DNA sequence: AGAAAACCCTTTATTTGTTATATAGTATTTTATCCTC
DNA sequence: GAGGATAAAATACTATATCCTGGTTAAAGGGTTTTCT
RNA sequence: CCAAAAGAAGUCUUUCUUUUGGUAACCAGGAU
């Protein structure tokens, strides 16, 4: 393929190099540890930055000066050997190491599981004693010529033994005769007890020294025997004695070696196929844990069978060096050199090599030559990854070195930091302050930060209006800033998009592209009403600016990320750019009717006519100048511009309408005729105080019914008109304005009364501790409830507290309890209330031990969202991985499977009440069958965008399910099509045939974490999402029922026992280790005995586990299962997330299926593979004969599924990067760069959106008449 | 020709031995003990 | 009583949001070399 | 892509030619 790469890809491949390919790819050889001449400051010769190996320091000119000229070139001057080019070269040519002797690879040999204990079958414990010459290991042995001479050896030994023991007996028989001569001394003469029983203290002692020697060299040569006759390959011989003597007695019929070389040999007599075979019928057989280290085994011997690569690749011979480019030395001033931690590593290798080589052909004994061995294989090993094993070789200050393997894994390896994050030019930061001025496409860009952006813009305008002669003049007037190139840049910016991003990006609108325009100051000054998409508040926040240069990444900030195009949320679909906070307090205070006002309107009196009827809205603005008339009093106006209600309309006009002029009398007051001049000229006439509800749904109505345009330019009006209206609306906050409950002292005293009575019937023995705390519990609860009724019903409806709490600008109730009347129960580190409770509000102060009290609350809550704001981070990285492949791909894969959707069920007494969470899994859906009532024609028909209009009809029809598309069910090959994804949430129509609607789920799923509070062993927050996501066993399982019938309990002693009776009467479940701890489950009465369960029924109160409930009830409640848990956390934390996200993710979960029966198929038993796969390989298996393999649903994590992925390159830069390069390296693995991260590391437009073929290869071409009219 | 003050190299050794604030999750080797023949 | 098979425990590896700035970058010992007297 | 020196033309100060010269890792502290 290609060299130096065009760019013209269609596959990477990566797999094992033998030595054959290191000295191909080298340059050189390095064998001196030099690195640079400090004197002359050039690389030395043979050194690790030799120019004859990785070529010039410098253009054109070798290392002797004999050429310095352009002329020459792709010569090698023949004195100095170095290669006249350019520099540049450095960066690629790369050197080897010739090693004295082999050496393992690490990465294949430590980490677990160990790949060569898997290919030989040996266990690392006594891996690591061949491979650091700690024991001998025996690599051949002739088993046939040991027959034979071993017939004959063992009749030798036996000679040798009788041998050895008949001149000890001989000995004894020598030593017999002294004790006879002892006797004959001791009877001869006169010695009595004392010489006798020392003499035969002395023989006896000495006879049994005899036997025991006898006894010991007998036992030496049976051990020898014994060890020869049952020689095999792959023993480890410890006791280094035992093999000098084998090797010296017997020399032939084995041989056995030490070290690397060692393995070397055992894998050069290694034949793959015979293994291969051996654990297929062991598989097949075996069963246990013989069946559960077979498949172990297999996978690595399969996968060094079927391709042609060898395992020797393993065991290394030559090492290759990294270019010096990529592993620089630089001059500090001073004479101070900043090497790159490589090059120490490098010449350790590079040093013991050198020692190891000199000391062979000097001849020395083997246990010098064997210790030079060893640490050379720990240099090796240091090198490429320092620290797997044993201590990490320190440098200064006792910190371990950078091996190569730490440049590529974690967070600061090379994926992660350099290949999918990257630093650009054209960029800038700063603080950002807010723009009421501004429009919502429209942002405030200093102007010395604009000025450097747009130098190269500025730097050509400049000359093409001869204000500069060439661009060297241009550029020296930008820099020094004349007076004309704020001329020229506030031309050249205009209409030029910027992007703008906050970071974190937890969603899409984290970033969008505005137009700037100049402003003085050095803060970026950004529009209100995009605060909540960028979730950007003005404490301290910051802004990156990055600024498109091309045509298309033009083009794609105006027609795609433009602000103002971006109205909607993707997620649910909710308008994002509302009025928030002081427009909504000046919108409320506007549209308000204050009875008994200045001006307001008055019945005729039988003296006066009318008062109060104004003959147009501009003579109502006449009369609210000169304080006559109050802007929020009744009037009755002649409107001839605003559209009437509809009934107005309808009573009045008929015919077609109002016909912008013709005249009606409205009531109302001046403020809400302000507020309708407002909306549109068609929209009618809103006669309504605007609570935020009703400013939103007018907005929902606005966006659903008009263009986008509209919508921005209303929203623009209406934050102009609510901050102008919110500096009148007069709120301010003082302590008078903090009224307090009139009579909180009495209410107080009633229940501390209670709490008395509680106190003193536990003082006397009445309830346990527990009781009491209870009792005080409710009891105070209760007064904070009392407290609270009687605040509410003090404060007056004008008050500015109260006011802000009721128009919904911003904040609750309880908050305005906790400071006017009274804050309550607090609780204990623990979480349990502390039964005081806090009696003050904080109008009047709370003393010592109230605020202690309080306190340990407040950290506890401080400490929660500062650890969950990382948790949420990751949980968004690993659902971004797991379905970054589904794209939409085809417009109609024209299948009938759909879900069905609950939709309103039936009332008990006959009535239709709506389903409340019907917004998040009916709407934005596509019909996938006929929707028919009664026999009545069909109501809705297939393959209908099912809006509010379509399921107000269904709803009136009366029916209560209808089955729609899903992408669960999508009959596309490769990502979804559009119709079963249905409707797009953000642009409101349906989908396109390029969007990416996985990283859109994730975003939607992941971005609201953080606003998701972890509650007080069932998890009930954030975890219970990752747990739900991981596919993990349920922290409190609780099990399901497998059959339906009568259970029968029995409520032993600390724990239940239940058993299910099958009606069909095969066998009885039982589940006997159930804590008594637990509830049981209550479903329609708690479960009682001999009551009827259902084939799913969950037993105890808990969270059913994932798994079993795949097993027992299929694929389909298992994805209802998942998608109703996930929603019922985040509906209970109050967040609003489609269910086609969920299901997005639930489908990337569920793809593969787990193989039980291999048949005749190459598929091994346990492997998950995919199930289209699945279906091919047994439709190509029917042919050629019958033999199905034999699948079952699994369930995958987001972490397993995202790391089982066909590339091997994105699930290195994923996670675990060593050992997925490691398996892709033994599998030979080829990557064929079809995905969006794929794509993205080596710079290539990714397959989505924009990028795909049909848009990517559109042909624009004028029309004929335009050609000729020209 | 000998003595003193400034270079060049090595290496943080790895014992029959100088190293104790995480948890949560999974996966793979021991290992200990129990059950069977 | 011996062997095997299954729980148990014990180690081994992996992951934990984004952005910015400021201070440091080897010591110690042995052998040797060169200059001065 | 920039600096310095020399030569030529004009302007009273730009253009042409020749030569030379041209970073990271750790630890720590903050912010949203
Ligand atoms: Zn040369
Ligand atoms: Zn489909």
């Amino acid at each position: 393929g290609a060299m130096l790469d065009v760019n013209f890809f269609d596959e990477l491949r990566i797999g094992l190099a033998t030595a054959e390919d290191i000295r191909q790819w080298s340059y050189g050889e390095v064998k001196k540890p030099e690195t640079i001449n400090y004197r002359t400051l050039k690389p030395e010769k043979d050194g690790l930055f030799c120019e004859k190996i990785f070529g010039p320091t410098r253009d054109w000119e070798c290392y002797c000066g004999k050429y310095k000229r352009v002329r020459f070139k792709g010569i090698i001057c023949e004195r100095c050997g170095v290669e006249v080019t350019r520099a540049k070269v450095r960066r690629e040519r790369m050197g080897h190491i010739e090693l004295a002797a082999p050496v393992t690879h690490i990465w294949y040999f430590k980490g677990v599981p160990s790949r060569l204990g898997y290919l030989l079958d040996l266990a690392p414990k006594d891996l690591e004693k061949i491979i650091y010459f700690a024991a001998y290991v025996i690599t051949s042995v002739d088993e046939e010529m040991r027959h034979n001479e071993l017939s004959t050896l063992e009749a030798e030994m036996a000679v040798e033994r009788k041998a050895v023991e008949d001149q000890r007996d001989g000995e004894l028989e020598a030593r017999a005769q002294k004790l006879e001569a002892d006797l004959a001394e001791l009877e001869a003469e006169g010695a009595k007890a004392d010489a006798r029983r020392k003499v035969r203290d002395g023989g006896e002692r000495e006879m049994r020294q005899i036997r025991d020697r006898a006894q010991r060299e007998l036992d030496r040569l049976e051990d020898i025997w014994s060890t020869f006759t049952k020689l095999a390959p792959k023993q480890l011989i410890v006791d280094e004695n035992l093999y000098r003597e084998l090797v010296d007695r017997y020399g032939e019929y084995f041989t056995g070696a030490m070290g690397a070389e060692s393995i070397q040999k055992l894998i050069e007599n290694f034949d793959i196929d015979a293994e291969a075979e051996s654990l297929r019928d062991v598989i097949r057989n075996g069963k246990g844990q013989k069946k559960l280290r077979a498949l172990k085994r297999l996978k690595v011997v399969a996968a060094f069978q079927q391709s042609g690569n060898s395992p020797m690749g393993m065991v290394l011979d030559a090492v290759p060096v990294i270019p010096p480019e990529l592993r620089p030395m630089v001059q500090l001033d001073g004479g101070r050199f900043a090497t790159s931690d490589l090059n120490d590593l490098y010449r350790r290798v590079i040093n013991r090599n050198n020692r190891l080589k000199r000391l062979i052909d000097l001849g020395a004994p083997e246990i010098i030559v064997n210790n030079e061995k060893r640490m050379l294989q720990e240099s090796v090993d240091a090198l490429f990854d320092n620290g797997r094993r044993g201590r990490p070789v320190t440098g200064p200050g006792n910190r371990p070195l950078k091996s190569l393997s730490d440049l590529l894994k974690g967070k600061q390896g090379r994926f992660r930091q350099n290949l999918l994050g990257k630093r650009v030019d054209y960029s800038g930061r700063s603080v950002i302050v807010v723009g009421p001025q501004l429009k919502l496409h429209q942002c405030g860009l200093p102007k010395l930060m604009a000025l450097e952006l747009f130098k190269p813009f500025v730097m050509k305008r400049l000359v093409d209006l001869n204000h500069a002669q060439n661009i060297k003049s241009a550029k020296r007037m930008v820099e020094r800033q004349r007076p004309q190139v704020w001329d020229v840049l506030e031309e050249v910016i205009a209409e030029h998009p910027v992007l703008l991003n906050r970071a974190p990006t937890l969603h899409r609108l984290g970033i969008q592209a505005f137009e700037p325009m100049l402003v003085e100051g050095k803060a970026i000054q950004l529009h209100p009403l995009v605060c909540e998409a960028f979730n950007a508040d003005f404490d301290g926040d910051q802004m990156a600016v990055h600024l498109p240069l091309s045509a298309e990444a033009q083009a794609e900030a105006r027609i795609l990320m433009l602000s103002s195009n971006n109205i909607l949320s993707p997620a649910s679909g909710r308008p994002l750019a509302m009025p928030r906070l002081d427009m909504v307090t000046g919108l409320y205070y506007l549209t308000t009717e204050v009875p008994g006002d200045t001006g307001e309107y008055q019945p005729a009196s039988g003296d006066h006519p009318e008062t109060g009827v104004y003959s147009s809205p501009a003579e109502a603005i006449m009369a609210a100048d000169r304080g006559v008339l109050s802007v929020r009093a009744k009037i009755k106006v002649r409107l001839t511009q605003l559209r009437p209600p509809v009934e107005i309309e309808a009573e009045l006009f008929g015919h077609s309408g109002w016909q912008p002029g013709d005249a009606w009398m409205a009531e109302t007051t001046l403020g809400r005729v302000m507020f309708n001049e407002l909306l549109p000229l068609g929209y009618p006439f809103v006669n309504k105080q605007m609570h935020k509800k009703v400013q939103a749904a007018i907005i929902n109505d606005l966006a659903e019914r008009y263009p986008m345009i509209v919508v921005a330019q209303t929203v623009d009006k209406l934050k102009d008109a609510g901050f102008y209206w919110a500096t009148r609306s007069g709120v301010t906050v003082s302590m008078a304005d903090v009224l307090v409950p009139p009579r909180k002292k009495e209410i107080l005293d009633h229940y501390e009364e209670r709490a008395d009575k509680v106190e003193k019937q536990f003082q006397r023995g009445a309830l346990n501790h527990d009781e009491r705390n209870e009792a005080l519990v409710e009891i105070w609860k209760e007064a904070t409830d009392e407290v609270g009724q009687a605040l509410r019903e003090h404060y007056p409806d004008d008050n500015p507290i109260i006011t802000i709490v009721d128009s919904g600008a911003t904040g609750n109730f309880t908050q305005t309890r906790t400071l006017a009347g009274m804050k309550g129960l607090v609780t204990n580190p623990k979480g349990e209330f502390i039964p005081r409770p806090v009696k003050s509000s904080f109008r009047e102060g709370l003393t010592v031990l109230e605020y202690f009290i309080n306190t340990h609350g407040a950290r506890k809550g401080l400490a929660d969202t500062a650890l969950r704001t990382a948790d949420s981070g990751y949980l968004t990285r690993r659902l971004v991985d797991v379905s970054q492949d589904v794209i939409v791909r085809e417009h109609d894969c024209q299948t009938e499977r759909g879900i069905v959707v609950e939709l309103a069920e039936r009332a008990p007494d006959g009535t239709l009440i709506r389903d409340p969470y019907i917004e998040t899994s009916a709407y934005a859906r596509t019909l996938g069958t006929d929707a028919v009532d009664e026999a009545g024609n069909v109501i809705v028909e297939r393959g209908q965008d099912l809006g509010d209009p379509e399921i107000d009809a269904l709803l009136a029809a009366g029916i209560t399910q209808v089955k729609v598309r899903s992408v669960l069910t999508c009959a596309t090959s490769t990502g979804v099509c559009a119709t079963c994804y249905g409707r797009s949430m953000a642009t409101g129509k349906l989908v396109d045939i390029g969007e990416a609607v996985g990283i859109v789920a994730a975003q939607s799923i992941g971005e609201p974490g953080t606003q998701l509070t972890m509650r007080t062993d069932i998890t009930g927050g954030l975890p219970r999402v990752q747990e739900l996501f991981e596919a993990r066993v349920p922290r409190g399982k609780a099990p399901i029922a497998d059959v339906t019938g009568r259970v029968r309990l029995e409520d032993g002693e600390r724990f239940y026992k239940i058993t299910i009776v099958p009606d069909d009467g095969g066998e009885e479940v039982v589940y006997d280790k159930i804590s008594k701890r637990q509830r049981l489950r209550v479903f329609k009465r708690v479960l009682s005995d001999g009551d009827h369960v259902e084939v799913g029924q969950q037993l105890m109160e808990g969270s059913a586990d994932p798994h079993e409930v795949l097993r027992v009830q299929g694929p389909r409640e298992v994805q209802i299962h998942l998608v109703r848990e996930v929603q019922e956390v985040y509906r209970a934390q109050g967040v609003s997330i489609h269910d086609k996200h969920i299901e997005v993710i639930v489908r990337q979960m569920l793809r593969r299926v787990t193989i039980i029966d291999s048949g005749s198929t190459e598929f091994l038993p346990g492997s998950l593979i995919d199930r289209a796969e699945f279906e091919a390989e047994n439709r190509r298996v029917v042919a050629e004969g019958g033999e199905p393999a034999a699948g079952r649903p699994v369930l995958m994590g987001i972490t397993k599924a995202s790391l089982a992925t066909d590339s091997w390159l994105s699930a290195a830069s994923f996670q675990e990067t060593t050992r997925v390069l490691t398996d892709a390296a033994i599998n030979c693995r080829s990557d064929k760069l079809n995905g969006l991260k794929e794509n993205v590391i080596i710079g290539k437009l990714i397959p989505a959106g924009t990028g795909i073929n049909r848009y990517r290869n559109i042909a624009v071409q004028p029309t004929e008449e335009a050609r000729a009219a020209a």
